[PDB]
């Protein structure tokens, strides 16, 4: 067959909206009727230039080709206008439209798509989420509050999940990396000790930081939350200098994690070939599409090293995390979110259950994307899927 | 004063068009009427899409900024949307943009841009060009005739040009490194002996290779050119492996020169800290802009390395490296290219005059665009600036 | 479906029995019919003990298995027995059955293999072959020959070929690495002198050594031929030291070659991470298979390094490499063997045409195995498929 | 003399089988009809294959071969085929042979095996054991009980011994390293506590990992367990990895000790060179017998690392152990398993007295070897030695 | 059986004297009679202070103890009077009486030494010798003239030797390395233009250089002599410093090779570790003795490197390198020196026959030393074995 027709609906989450202000979803058709759905993850200009990005992407460099050549459309779009070097939002174009390609050659070959993959490895895959407030926390005060994101760590628990993350260590900032302020890093400790107290050994704390921080202010706020055993410190510097995290990962106890904001291969071996990150937490959505990934995840296993796939987006992007996830050896854990709208978008064709994923059985990504509910949920803002502040870090 | 308003235009150089099938014009106006000109670097979607992106860059980080503010505009777009590491595009766009804005400052502090850059180090500046075809050479037959470059060599230097540039190693195509054939070795000898032959000791060699290469494929080539003393050995393998060109760089005795498809100081510092490169050649409309770069020059000092701005591009790209140039101790030289096209674009306000260039004394950029000739001059091909072939090397 | 049944077939090839003593070939049998083929490289022990060892391996960890549980059946068999650390034996016993399974796969999905691998990059593969004597050499004189070394690689060049190799370097030996004689060293240049005259850019000399040397004795004699610019040095030493190659890799200025005695991404990783060879040779049929090898060559590409599948065996396992070098971005060639027994074992399914491989277009690995003549070519010696003299160098 | 015949007996260790599930034993006999016992240490494949792997190793590279010839037999094995880098099975072939030859050279030369070692270094070898349920103790429940092996270890202590194993962090997978659970690090860190206050000074904790987990799993875990002093922490990532484990023993304050699973000098220089570990754990039955590991213990003298020579197997490689053991500068301990079947396999021949192990004197090995025992305990299982869990970690 | 008797003979070799002014012989008897030979090699004070030296070692060390025990004595010596660091002076002393051993237990065994080593490797040993003067050569214009050097080159290949070494490179002096004269760089040039041209493929050229260069120095020399492709670059600067020698053996295209003046794994060790040399060259007499080198020649195995055993001594201490190579696996070659006085020293018991030698089948060393031959050549000089002189290098 071959990749004929696209369609992009880009569609915002209704509030309190978590995963974004906006999900861009790609519906990509074969010239024999066969459709796919994909999920692309791109802010750095608004939702309308990025349909322009991969209008172009998918015309120059997809259209008319057999779903078949991933390796082929990967090389044309990484090469795209003599480049062949990583571009973020190019690349953010092409992941979702090499997602829908898997969810169009799963169905093509009647086989869920992590059949395609090599195979399963896991039968069950481990989830873990945010700490999300509960219906009784005020949502502002929720984010600087440990007793509050303690009861919803209680409640996750009770729910069976293994591991959770929160960040409590302050705003990121688009001036670059920053000294926490002293009650940022008391706020950490008390968040972690909190916590701790109320999952016991049932649950992991994952310290979900934001890339805030210099080397320096990584490690002070590092060492300060090494005695709660988290099990993992994540993005504690901004995503553009390797050997930066390489030293914050050298000088803390806590093993780091990092991914979200790197793109292909090109990326993620450096990071960790100088032993910057133990954990790797790709966006599939940003960072090359489901094949690019299984080439990352087998450069992890000769490191000793684990995939935590990346979920702050819809759940196309998420089934994409489910399949590569269910295909690996070297899983630790997959990224969730639980929301109506989640769940609605997909018709309810995967889920988090007892704190674990089971793989899908049904052809392709094994989901029925609500398109009309899509479709009824526009975005009208002018903002983009998430934002960096301006105002610099608060020490009074 | 503040920003108000843009206007983009994508003008194509008339047959044979050197300098690529278009360039991408900014033109940014403030609140009380200066105007400013720049020229973004961006090519991995095309001109419509580019369009899309720049006016997203422009409104959502730098209208209504005052043009002074370059280091706050420049960290707004680098962090846009959560990422906070170099995104090509964004910041191909961003370039553009940021040019216009020292050309405005040039205007409304009355001095040209090189007087805010630190001041003048270079009262001439080097400059050098591609070797191309004389009015009696075929085109398609001189790229591999070594007799024909030769010619054209021998006519540049008696036109005052200390140095000149050529590829003659093979294609580049979009499946990454290959090894050289034979034949490309050869003709590279070939090319190396006769151009060395024809210019002596009165003018350099480039040797201007397009990243073509596996790192053992461009120790192979690089060791077969080093009995002609080509003063550098540009981009022996692909933009997207510091390790593997600093590999290049130990193992050959020519300096190695790269950046043209880098971006900011994120990605030039490791290509200094690894000694991947020994010579830098940023497209300005691409790496982050005047003052990204002087940031990059500075670096490129504390390593005893020079900078060499790139040019494959419009005059205003040019006029842009011509200032930049100007104000730096650590300037090599500058790639020019003299169209008739080229020249009208800015009324010849900048010209290379016996192989240098005078930094001009008129206030900002020190041009006079002619927007009336790049508007008749419109772009509607289907192509990108530059393309990667899709057919492998050619053994046979 | 499910694994079901195996057939071992070992024969050897008639004269003039290019390709060692004998191939050892695995038949798979699906639940409901679907027959694969895979062929093991593993000669530690003669074939009755790998026999044993291959039935082992396929009833305890691959027996009842879905074929489409690569990932899995790797892991078992690479763990079996509380080792999870390559096994030279086990892993080429599970590198064919792995190769049959992928022949299965391919007709049950009624596409080549090459299709279910990231699809099709290379439409036509660069072959090349070993030096071999014309019907007007003696035999045994021509291994030492370079005049006639000379003949053959005229022949190779009006045959298509782009590529040839030779080692003229002399015996390897039990003992481990040894200093070449100075005879060794004077003819080794004269075979590359003679070769380069016969061949001049028509096509490259790949200098085949054997791993015979010290560290010391490879830098020796990898000096000494560097004037005749050839594209690889293989196995300079020994496959069990990767510092020592490292070493040799950066005291010659030709790319090192190796792989053909190593298993697993385990032992591959390594050599490209200390820096020990740039262009990876992995026999399919030891190195854990299609889909390890798949992950190697992932790796290779972040070190901008390429892969050259060896094959030093039957048709079949040239099949697999023919294959999986048809699905990657950086393959620079196929080792290849043009006798009328390799041809005819396959039923001229896949054929070099002018020094080129077109990759198949019918299911699995596209070949039709002649049982029945594999079957009449029993091996009746005792004899290894290669083996080590014992003794020494010749320095007298 | 030329070695002549071959002899192979798998035999099983009797319930709870504490050595694992079987015991690869060969037997060579000379031209003049001195025999000598050896062990192979070698799983990737069952008894079956391996009786064929070392019909072929025996056959090819030694029969016919003077047993003083051991530096070129071993090159001969090592070299088969056109290999000449380890092979896991062909060499685990080998080193029970070779130290059958070991046996022969003491017997002919009417000395016991470490006299033609480079002599006596260690007039009395440290021991160590595992923590193994008391007759009181509940098999299955044991394995996790902190309280059980606190009253094990003390046990121990009580017979003599001054250092103690034990591995309560979960178990080993076929996928390769995971995460510990909180329950793992708490579950260990419960055991060394508890063990730690049963033993006091007395004893050392050795924290006998079986390489589980992943480098950042290992680093979290080995932290956890710091407070207690543990001597070693053996295998904390899967042996397949040198600069993995590298990365634990510069991030953890614990010894790491290694070298069960790896086979061969080409594979433990690295190691020592990378600092992945600084005690040696081979089986002299895997990788290449007791002339190639005398290498390895010299490599380890100039990396001021000591040797602890590995044992989940047959009272005869434990023996090829111990004259090994006397023979060199840098022993720390000698891995111990007191069984009844042990005992009687050998005869009695040598045996830990009060947590020490004496070189015996007698020629060879110094070892009976009671064949009609171990032809009396055939194997009947399918499975192997020891065998990697499928499912994964439980969290 | 245990050691007993000492004694010491010192001998000079007659004029011309290759192999220095002395060598000093030991003589060991154990108490049931058995004698064992040996040789030391050290010369950091005389032959008189040497004795009260080796007298103290044997006494204090190795009298009453079994001779098996070459580990224990080993590092008793190595560790005596609270050092635990080689002792140039006092292992010299060991390793000779260390050789001695080992005649003794060959001798207890009824075997050949390599026999005792791990048994046979190499049933031929490659040999090389300096070029001396040729009888119608003047011997003081010899080592400066290229013409006479290649003439010798010329008869050493006749007489079957496949490698010759030689240094036209000038003086060593006590000030350490210095910078060559551009007459030392051209004679060197010269000296190896002429000597390729007189052997072409027949024999491999060996730079034998004395340590006399800075690393600067050493780089343009070797430089200079690369086109004629010599197998070895030998002690191109002083033997005090590994990582210059490394930084030479990264700046010259010559493989490197050392050890002369080294002494234990120790010092060996590092030397393979920083890649300051690919072929090791202890003198047994110095470095050791034979036990403590098979320990070296593993380490050089695992870097994929190779023994050549220095002689610049007696026929006893070539002896012993001659069982050392036997047993080996990575032996690249034997220095030997062929004078009347050697071969008559041992009786003929082992000899260079067509560049190669063959390892003796008798037991122990298979010498036999003719201790009378060796107490009528007293050594009656003052000076030492050899020494460095003061003035500087010539420019
Ligand atoms: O600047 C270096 C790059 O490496 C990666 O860590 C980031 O994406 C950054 O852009
Ligand atoms: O691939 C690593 C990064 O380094 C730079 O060389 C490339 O642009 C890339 O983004
Ligand atoms: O794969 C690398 C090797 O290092 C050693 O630790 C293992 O044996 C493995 O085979
Ligand atoms: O010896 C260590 C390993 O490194 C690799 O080069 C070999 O396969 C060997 O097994
Ligand atoms: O000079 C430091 C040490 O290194 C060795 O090379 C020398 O023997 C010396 O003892
Ligand atoms: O072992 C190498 C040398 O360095 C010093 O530390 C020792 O004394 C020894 O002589
Ligand atoms: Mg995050
Ligand atoms: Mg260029
Ligand atoms: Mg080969
Ligand atoms: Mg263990
Ligand atoms: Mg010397």
């Amino acid at each position: 067959v071959k990749l004929r027709d696209l369609d992009i609906i880009v569609t915002a989450p209704p509030a309190p909206g978590w995963g974004g202000r906006y999900w861009i979803l790609v519906k990509l058709t074969t010239d024999d009727g066969i459709t796919g759905w994909g999920e692309c993850y791109a802010a750095s200009v608004g939702p309308e230039a990025m349909r322009a990005v991969i209008e172009d992407v998918f015309a120059r460099h997809m259209e008319g080709e057999n779903p078949e050549n991933i390796e082929l459309m990967f090389r044309r779009v990484y090469s795209s206008g003599f480049t062949q070097r990583p571009d973020l939002t190019a690349i953010g174009a092409f992941s979702g439209l090499e997602i829908a390609c898997w969810d169009i050659l799963g169905k093509a070959r009647g086989r869920p798509v992590w059949a395609l993959l090599g195979g399963k490895m896991n039968p069950r895959i481990r989830a873990y989420t945010y700490l999300y407030p509960l219906p009784h926390h005020p949502i502002t005060p929720f984010w600087t509050s440990a007793d509050m994101a303690a009861e919803s760590a209680a409640d996750c628990v009770a729910r069976g999940y293994t591991a959770v993350k929160f960040d409590p260590a302050g705003p990121y900032t688009l001036r670059g990396g920053h000294m926490p302020a002293m009650t940022d890093i008391s706020l950490s400790v008390e968040f972690c000790r909190k916590i701790r107290a109320a999952v016991g050994d049932k649950a992991d704390l994952l310290f979900g930081t934001h890339g805030q921080f210099t080397t320096a202010g990584a490690i002070r706020l590092g060492q300060a939350i090494e005695p709660y055993s988290p099990l993992w410190y994540e993005e504690p510097v901004p995503p553009d200098n390797v050997g930066a995290m390489a030293q914050v990962a050298r000088a803390v106890r806590i093993p780091v994690a990092t991914g979200e904001r790197l793109t292909t291969k090109a990326e993620f071996a450096p990071v960790l070939r100088e032993g910057a990150a133990a954990i790797l937490q790709p966006a599939l959505g940003r960072a090359g599409g489901i094949w690019e990934m299984k080439k990352v995840a087998a450069m992890a296993e000769v490191y000793n090293a684990q995939m935590a796939p990346h979920l702050y987006a819809g759940p196309v992007e998420w089934a994409a995390n489910v399949h590569f996830a269910a295909s690996i050896p070297n899983i630790l854990m997959c990224e969730s979110i639980e929301t109506p709208f989640h769940d609605a978008l997909i018709k309810g064709s995967i889920r988090v259950e007892g704190g674990y994923i089971t793989p899908p059985e049904a052809p392709g990504l094994g989901i029925e994307v609500d398109e009309a509910l899509a479709r009824a949920n526009p975005y009208h803002g002018t903002g983009l899927h998430l934002e960096m502040q301006e105002a610099s870090c608060d020490y009074t």
